[PDB]
């Protein structure tokens, strides 16, 4: 049974109207109380005059027991056995539930007009460039019979039909009274094609669907999280965005044009094939103020690369052999680990990207500039120190989930280690808050047609100890001091880490397709602030021949990291706000211990 399609509408952290899901459509939503007389006259005289008296019993089967303008209106949403008696039963059931207002008001708004317009007042505007308080009666009556067969009486195609249909509604207003025999008279002098919009074929077609594009990947998400709710995992996604609801979200407006301002008119793509995804969540508190889904992204056209997996290359080393020996063991980052320039593992032959040993090194130096070995060790201790299952945990309470055994590729971001910047972004911001974990999270409420507001939350628990935080937050700052890995993409201003990853081909690929030896295939930086934590990933849509679609060499594995740096160049706060330091940790970078857990396997030296 009816309802009055309202499309939904997008309010900002600070409940600052933003987008409203109409698409690019013509159509404008207008009240009975403001369509003027002559217009509802206009359409009753055409369509049924006794609109209002007529009741069932004044006798296709079912015809005369709503009424031809109540029918129009099931039709429609009707547009297969017997499905003209349902319309004329569902129709007779509209008039037993619903005032003709109601009835009259829903007709007024939803059906077609050619060219795309639904409803009378999208009609005026279109066709004549007019509000409704301003149409002569010959574009009324026009209007008023338009719809009928509507792209059969276009003025644009056919322009004697429309003039004919004018002339007949013209008439039935006289012949019901609804005119006087001077205004009949008035009205047929009239030209119809005298306000007629000047308008050319592709601009009949050119609907701009596209507006307001900034918003087009923080959109996405929302979609798919509204219905994550108990209220609305029942129902039809299409139903549910046409129904009033007003959501309001941690979008901040000015962050997001930015982002995807960046994300469109950077300088750092190597081709038209190269994708990138990006989420900016608050450090504090888990939720979604910015997200880009890739260059130039519409929403079902493109495929969201921020809440799509990719491979995760050197980015878990925090996660899945650093962290936990932190948390467990209670390591100092001055911690002693022994570097190789081969490693056995299992059964495979491991390597340092650039094949050298570096001596034994601190966890410190091997974290901040990215050494797979001591990172395969780090882990391998874990698991001898706080059972096998200690990194599998210690990622779980961050989101990182794996169905299988952890093993040494998985370490290094190959195999099963593939998340989203989303999912890497949340994981980041627990580091940048002492410790907790919040899933991102777009939705604050939502506030229904009718005022019952209904309310959102979030997986929110305690990920690792205060010591734990801080000591990886300290570690990660280095990644920006000479010899880091994102050395020379620093603010100078602002208190931020960054953990990056470069993933790789298997074997058989660097052949299959001869790319050089040094051709990456997945880059990110994550990097997090006390305010902001932005997780960036770049890889090609595919593969090709020489290495056309890969990342080449130091540089151009460094393309996130400008995307990073010009985007909280220009969004970070000033105050110099640093990580917070907790009373269960000691001394200071690069020999932080935990207070009372002396570590006693350490080193003094630094790498250069």
């Amino acid at each position: 049974k009816l309802q009055d399609p309202i499309p939904a509408k997008i309010y900002d952290k600070n409940g600052e109207l933003v987008k409203t899901l109409d698409n690019g459509q013509r159509h404008e939503h207008v009240n009975l109380k403001d369509v003027p007389k002559s217009m509802k006259d206009a359409v009753l005289a055409t369509e049924d005059n006794r609109f209002y008296e007529h009741g069932a019993l004044d006798y296709g089967f079912g015809s005369e027991g709503a009424s031809t303008l109540t029918q129009q209106v099931v039709k429609d949403a009707f547009l297969s056995i017997g499905r003209k008696a349902q319309e004329a039963y569902l129709s007779y059931r509209l008039e037993q539930e619903y005032s003709k207002d109601d009835i009259f008001q829903v007709y007024l708004n939803k059906i077609y007009y050619s060219d795309g317009v639904t409803g009378i007042k999208a009609a005026a505007k279109y066709y004549f460039n007019k509000d409704l308080k301003d149409l002569n009666l010959a574009e009324e009556a026009y209007l008023a019979g338009l719809p009928q067969v509507p792209n059969n009486y276009n003025i644009y195609d056919h322009p004697k039909a429309a003039e004919d249909r004018k002339n007949t509604v013209l008439y039935l207003m006289h012949y019901h009274k609804r005119i006087t025999d001077k205004q009949w008279e008035d009205a047929k002098k009239i030209d119809l094609k005298a306000n007629l919009v000047n308008r050319t074929p592709e601009e009949r077609q050119n609907i701009d669907t596209n507006q307001d594009s900034e918003y087009n990947s923080y959109v996405n998400f929302v979609k798919s999280e509204l219905m994550n709710n108990k209220a609305f995992k029942d129902e039809n996604l299409g139903n549910v965005l046409q129904s009033g609801i007003k959501i309001y979200t941690n979008m901040d407006k000015d962050v997001q044009k930015t982002l995807q301002n960046d994300v469109d008119n950077g300088s750092f793509y190597k081709n038209k094939d190269q994708q990138v995804g990006a989420t900016i969540l608050d450090s504090k508190t888990g939720g979604l103020v910015a997200i880009s889904g890739g260059r130039d992204f519409k929403d079902v056209v493109n495929r969201n690369q921020a809440t799509d997996p990719h491979p995760t290359g050197s980015s878990l080393k925090p996660f899945l052999a650093y962290g936990p020996a932190i948390e467990n063991m209670k390591w100092a980052t001055n911690h002693a680990i022994q570097d190789e320039s081969s490693y056995q593992v299992d059964g495979s032959t491991f390597r340092n990207y650039d094949t050298k040993s570096h001596g034994t090194v601190s966890i410190y130096d091997a974290l901040r500039q990215s050494f797979n070995i001591p990172a395969l060790k780090a882990w391998q201790s874990v698991k001898q120190n706080a059972g096998n299952d200690a990194p599998k945990k210690f990622a779980a309470k961050l989101g990182l989930n794996y169905e299988g055994d952890i093993g040494p590729s998985e370490v290094l971001g190959g195999s099963a280690s593939e998340f989203s910047p989303t999912q890497l972004a949340s994981a980041f911001a627990a580091i940048a808050n002492g410790g907790t974990y919040n899933n991102a999270h777009s939705i604050q409420k939502v506030v229904t047609r009718d005022g019952e507001t209904i309310e959102y939350d979030h997986t929110s628990h305690k990920a690792m100890s205060d010591y734990t935080a801080y000591m990886l937050a300290e570690m990660l700052k280095g990644t920006f001091k000479p010899y880091g890995s994102a050395y020379g993409h620093g603010v100078s201003g602002v208190n931020m880490g960054a953990k990056t990853g470069t993933g790789t081909y298997g074997a058989e690929t660097y052949s299959q397709y001869n790319l050089p030896d040094n051709a990456a295939k997945d880059v990110w930086i994550n990097g997090f602030t006390p305010q902001y934590t932005m997780s960036v990933w770049m890889g090609f849509s595919k593969v090709k021949q020489y290495g056309e679609n890969s990342f080449v060499g130091h540089s151009q594995q460094e393309y996130p990291q400008f995307l990073y740096e010009n985007v909280m160049s220009k969004i970070s706060s000033r105050d110099g706000e640093d990580f917070k330091r907790p009373s269960s940790v000691s001394g200071s970078i690069p020999s932080i211990n935990v207070s009372g857990s002396q570590d006693n396997n350490t080193t003094n030296r630094s790498t250069h």
